[PDB]
């Protein structure tokens, strides 16, 4: 049993989709049990996001009409450049047309009403994967192989109704997919999406097609999860930021999860958990360079001579400093802070507290800042050591980034902290926050956004290039 | 208005008590309004803690009487060696006797009942100061000046009834002391203690005689709060760990507060709060070197060339690592963690979170580990792991063989290069950093290392940043 | 300052709308300061509810089209039948046409989107009053008097945004209406709608047009609030259940409120609070029998010889019995039960608890049963040695609540005995009793099938003696 | 396997203790597996309660000394009058002396410190059973039988640390007692007490000795639990209130549990659950009339013609009326009320809600009134446009709860009518009714002064006929 997941650029044109179909069909000969997971064509999820908000805010029906045309022309072109059979192209076009009509009505409804609920937002977003998967499945059929396209819920991924990033509730993957695999059919499953218990389409979070692959692998007790992307594995850093980045042949589950979580886009952080608890290896491969060995992700852990295998960053974060009202009790005041933040579903990335004033430092997603301050005003409302006030003030610095350094044995490595932070200084970066102790393999810290490149480059020179 | 506080060693013997009385009476001829705060004689609060526990655990009444004779003879000897007047010795002796009768009555009651409530414990501990204040007062009277001994509550410190570490609710310092300063009386006030609203004696936490002084100073709008200890101010580190520790002439409120809070025993961390919010300057002085300038703590803040002015430690802490169940939401699971700990009144010193598994690192006071472990089991109900399962916490580990080291100075957080310099120094000392806190304080960086490596680490940091 | 509210049947045709405008213009000559509150025409709110559900569920645009034609034809007919002046008819028709357009757009939007939010439902429902109010207003102008139609929000009713049942947050009634009355104009204000702080149209709950009148009366410091309906005041019970029901000339504020709350449709329960707050009397009158004295509602209270002055019923309820796991602590499990139910916004009507097993009986709205069950599932999950609080839960939907009301109830000796022997003499079996928490009300639960008989028997013994 | 529990009056003197040892010794010959549970001698627990408070409030040491002499003389007399053997008397007196020594020190501690925590009370209270059990065990040994006295904790009863009314956590009975029974030993276990996990003595609540018997019975899978008291079973009401009370030969678990819970002092309410869940019969017998059949409590349930087999009362209760701020949401305001009361461990006995104002009626223990008022003010603090939940709260302590119990109560047509007309003819005025939540029980509140007359009237009507 092999699950093969392909990303947006891997299916970014018809030529590409057909290439992907050939990779799948070749694997089919080695392992007769193949499930494919597929994302939306490159950039369409982004376009779906922007048109939803345009349809909501400006409410312009010509603008929606232009989007539809672009989406139609792109997927028609894909079909024509991916499939040779007239019969198959015709049946794929029929499905794409059906989805496009459905897409159009909903977008017009949003504009008529000036209303876009999280539920409707998830539904619109689902169209990306639901437009690409019939094409890939058709292209596999065109190559003489049995195939059908399926949505994530009907493939067995059941979630709660937290539209935006629904958590997975239940898996019916074996029930839904085993009958298909037994008839020798290659199911092409939509990434990114699941289903609510009542059948409402749900998304799993941006990047979530990787997670779908792991969920389907876990559910089927798969032999391997193959992540097919546009780089040859996980690298020592984002190869788009630092050209001298190197492929890491082997990574542990925890190393990989920490890297993904702290900004390595190649893997959605939630990909690791299901594979990890069933011991299913993950292989990250390049669809544009299929002979490359990529990165194999397993339980195997080895330290490297220098301690730091990789560097990741998150840019879309803010630094929130809460000022305490003196020695008012750190556990009592944190309890109320995090109650408020939790109630509001604010995503906190990093926590530090070491202050007689009961100040606390927090990194949150930049989009969650207003929700955080909102939540904090509700909790504490609006001085003196004799009153019962816990909080004095709050400051937020949005012009900031989190940099994380990851390698086995990190926490236990003597001298590594010193080496990290003197290097950070030498790049010209000024450290606003540090987190160490809660991870076996990770050190994270905050610097000014402007210094991100110089800092990553210097860390890369010191630890990877030597 | 000047308030002078004297520590246990400063009043460690009758001779020492008189020397202290002399210091005060020399100040009364510079400032007419002098209020004294005094601690129990050296080592007696500890003795009281230990006899309390013994009266509860072994319940031997002959063993109580052995302690009563020790306290009697120590305070009698002190009266003898502090005061020259026979009338005053007789006067002070009666007060001491009356306190000893009450002490014995309660230690026996605890042995009879077999129960020691925080209320009873707070009463027992208050005897340290209620025995020393009349002796010092008597010594001041002996040097020809008016003086009476007072307890914290009747000096105007009102608290809640959280016996052990009562928080100050309310101040009546001016109401209580003004009529006495007005008549030229030097009140000798018991540090460490205050009163519940219905009159029950309460303690303010260990080391809280420094805090009493600040509360009185605040209550009086005092011109200066003088802390008289057994070192010539606040030093670059503990002079007993590092003999080459240097006196720091000047310190800002926030620097001293962070130092005290992270292990500088010279000041109880709560001392700064009331002084700072009225701008009352704190002078830390040596009773055994009264000519020394000491340390002056004010709003004045000045960066040191080598950022890092002082180094402090806490030994009596434990490192608790909470292992999360995966990506389960840090704020939500932090909310539940800190609720449980807050409910149990667990003292958390340091927090660090940076983990895809929702792990969190915690430093707590060492004696709160059982409370914390208890609180978390109630909160989370101990199973798993499954990503489909709704559990939040996978496991918990504690390491009590740990210490926290803190490094303090005006430009700390804003200073480029300092963290790397600190942590390379820490490694050069042989230590393995288990936790780091940076960001939440302007002047402080704290980290956790193995307890065995404490001295060497402090030595290396003091070498690199202070000595040169 | 007189506020006059007219119901759906009272403005249930063009002819009736003109008769109403004739009552209003007659009042204007006694009180120069008159404000009209008007409901949607009879049955249109109901039709609006069903077309919303239809637009969401099947999503047929042609069925929406058929509805727009019904709502247009209905209201065009009314304009032609209420107003003489051709100019005013054309004036009122343009207002109606603008509303229909807005209505059509939302209903198409709902069908295209496949989602009907509470915000969208409230907007759709509001069209009823927003269509009927300019027809009444135009008819008032057709009788020679100055008038304009306003919405509840623009007339000063500001609410939170709990769409469907929004709570009144703030009033600007005096501020917006006083200038209109200063010029001699008669405002015709829409009944069950308010506005959010940002101008979103909100509804006040079914029946809420009576509540608007009380709200407008309160804000204006009115001298009287007049409720015009199709019965001559509050009766000893529903005259549709019992032909021989009697008009009650006078009722106290608390008596009226308990009756309404426990099912006397003539008044929305929330009508009483604003009135009672400022001691503004409420007069309930029959538009079809205008010379009847009807019912005067004030602070005046007086016991009947036979305590028990009225009987009310609620049919659309369920009896929920929660089975405790033994002596597990009543206030603690009660805490978790009502937390869960509060969280799910479940409407509980009645609570009884008196059980060594920590059992508890609840009456809830029949439409709240699924929510309620779901909440208790989420809350409780799933020996005397484990910590389980709940054993099981049962629901009986084939149930009704009957309430008896009159001054002196709780304090009158023997009345509980007389009530329940009567109930028994009707053939009914009592499933739950509430007594103690009201000075003026006793409530109890029986099988739905015994409703009419029990009401009749109660009316026999206590009213017709 | 038989558990035999004897109450305070049953062991209220030395002659009585010896008579009890004879009943146990007779049973021993029919069933070799006998465990005895015993209470403190009559009135001793109350004496311990009063001298505790005196030691706290007045702190007179010679007054404690007078108590010690009273306790010593009583128990020395019981020893002399119960046991013939000098050697056993000597051996029991030595045990009694250790306890009295310990008891005297504790009470002197209380006066010295001027403090009495719940932990200390339980410890002091436990001395009653720890003083009588050695005497009874001595008397059993005096009659040629092997016997040892044991405390509840060491017999296998482990509780949480809720001193005063600790909940049973864990039972270890088989483990501790089975080895004793196998050697022919009759364990005499102190009723009323358990042990915290770390060894602290805990009480199970007043009346708790009955509960101990059921716990021990459940723990051993006993064939029967014998509750030996000073009446011949459970009666139709308290025979001390109504001399014409009749013994009820047979009761179901639920009938006996509801009655106990609602005031039938003969059984602690928690007695029934452990027996019920293992189907162990409870036989209630008279130690002064051992030949009477008593009352047998099992699963068997039978309706009586008059439905109402028994009337119980609770006197030490208060009626709390919480006044709501209006139509503010009952589930939501109920949520906050029961949270506050649950947090303060307030024992609520009865609940009724049925009010348009969100009023709620509550019956709580009379001792808990201040707890409840303090918690309510902590929850809510001190216009309809205001998000207020609670207007006010009044308490009435001059109140009692009356409960009527019998199989088929809830499903019986006409019974409520009959009950409440009877209440009226007693001259009582009903302040609260609870019905619905129990299959076998109807409860209501009246003025405390009307209690005797109400019970008598109910008894006349339903029992005597
Ligand atoms: N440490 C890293 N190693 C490798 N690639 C990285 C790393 N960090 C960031 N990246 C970037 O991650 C990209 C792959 O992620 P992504 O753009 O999501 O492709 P995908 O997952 O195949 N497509 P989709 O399924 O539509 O999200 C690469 O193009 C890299 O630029
Ligand atoms: N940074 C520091 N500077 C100076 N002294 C320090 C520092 N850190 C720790 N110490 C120690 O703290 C001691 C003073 O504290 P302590 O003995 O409690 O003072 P005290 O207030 O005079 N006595 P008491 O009032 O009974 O607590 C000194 O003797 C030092 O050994
Ligand atoms: N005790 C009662 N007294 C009088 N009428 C009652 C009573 N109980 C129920 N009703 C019914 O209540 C009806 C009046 O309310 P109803 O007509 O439904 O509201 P309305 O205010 O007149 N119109 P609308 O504004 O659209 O609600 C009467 O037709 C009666 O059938
Ligand atoms: N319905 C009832 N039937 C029988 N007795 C009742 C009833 N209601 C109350 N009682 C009283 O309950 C008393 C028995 O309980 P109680 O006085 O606790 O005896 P005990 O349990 O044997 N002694 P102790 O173990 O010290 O509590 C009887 O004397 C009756 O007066
Ligand atoms: N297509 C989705 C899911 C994914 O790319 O993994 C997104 O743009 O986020
Ligand atoms: N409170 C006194 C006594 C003590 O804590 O030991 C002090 O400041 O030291
Ligand atoms: N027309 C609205 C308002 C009312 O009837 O009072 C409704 O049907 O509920
Ligand atoms: N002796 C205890 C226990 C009992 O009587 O059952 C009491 O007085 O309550
Ligand atoms: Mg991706
Ligand atoms: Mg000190
Ligand atoms: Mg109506
Ligand atoms: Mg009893």
């Amino acid at each position: 049993t092999t699950v093969m997941k392909f990303g947006g650029t891997s299916v970014g044109s018809g030529e590409r989709i057909r290439h992907v179909a050939k990779i799948v069909t070749k694997r089919k000969k080695e392992d007769d049990d193949v499930v494919v997971v597929v994302s939306a064509m490159s950039e369409v999820t982004n376009a779906l996001v922007e048109i939803s908000q345009q349809a909501l805010d400006v409410r312009d029906i010509a603008k929606v009409g232009d989007f539809i045309k672009f989406i139609r022309e792109k997927h028609y072109k894909a079909i024509e450049e991916a499939i040779k059979s007239e019969e198959i192209k015709e049946e794929v076009k029929k499905i794409i047309d059906s989805r496009i009509e459905e897409l159009e009505k909903v977008l017009i409804g949003v504009a008529y009403l000036g209303e876009l609920t999280p539920k409707s937002r998830d539904y619109i977003l689902s169209f990306g994967e639901r437009l690409s998967s019939p094409i890939l499945s058709g292209a596999i059929r065109d190559l003489g192989e049995k195939s059908i396209a399926l949505e994530g819920g009907e493939a067995g991924i059941i979630t709660d109704n937290n539209f935006g990033s629904a958590r997975v509730k239940r898996l019916e993957v074996k029930e839904r997919l085993l009958p298909l695999l037994k008839e020798g059919i290659i199911p092409v499953v939509t990434g990114f999406i699941g289903t609510t218990e009542e059948g409402y389409i749900t998304t799993l979070g941006r990047g979530g097609s990787d997670y779908s692959a792991a969920l389907i692998g876990y559910g089927l007790d798969a032999d391997i999860i193959e992540i097919w992307t546009d780089v040859s594995g996980v690298y020592t850093t984002d190869p788009r930021l630092v050209p001298t980045a190197r492929r890491i042949p082997k990574l542990s589950y925890i190393e990989a999860m920490e890297l993904a979580y702290f900004g390595a886009k190649v893997l959605h952080p939630r990909t690791i958990e299901p594979a990890m608890e069933k011991g299913i290896p993950i292989l990250v491969k390049n669809t544009f360079e299929p002979e490359s060995e990529g990165t194999l992700i397993t339980n195997d852990m080895e330290m490297s001579d220098s301690i730091v295998k990789a560097i990741s960053t998150i840019k879309n974060v803010a630094l929130i400093n809460i000022f305490g009202a003196g020695m008012v009790g750190v556990s009592g005041t944190a309890a109320r802070i995090f109650k408020a933040l939790g109630e509001e579903e604010v995503n906190v990335i990093l926590i530090s507290q070491g202050s007689s004033e009961t100040n606390i430092s927090l990194v949150v997603s930049e989009e969650d800042v207003d929700k955080a301050l909102k939540a904090l005003k509700r909790e504490f409302g609006d001085k003196s050591f004799l009153n019962n006030n816990l909080i004095r003030d709050v400051s937020v610095d949005k012009d900031v980034c989190v940099i994380s350094v990851v390698g086995a044995g990190m926490r236990g490595a003597k001298g590594i902290a010193g080496k990290i932070f003197t290097a950070v200084s030498e790049s010209g970066a000024n450290i606003k926050m540090i987190a160490q102790g809660s991870s076996e393999v990770n050190i994270s810290f905050v610097i000014d956004e402007k210094d991100l490149l110089n800092c990553v480059r210097k860390l890369h020179e010191k630890f990877i290039e030597k």
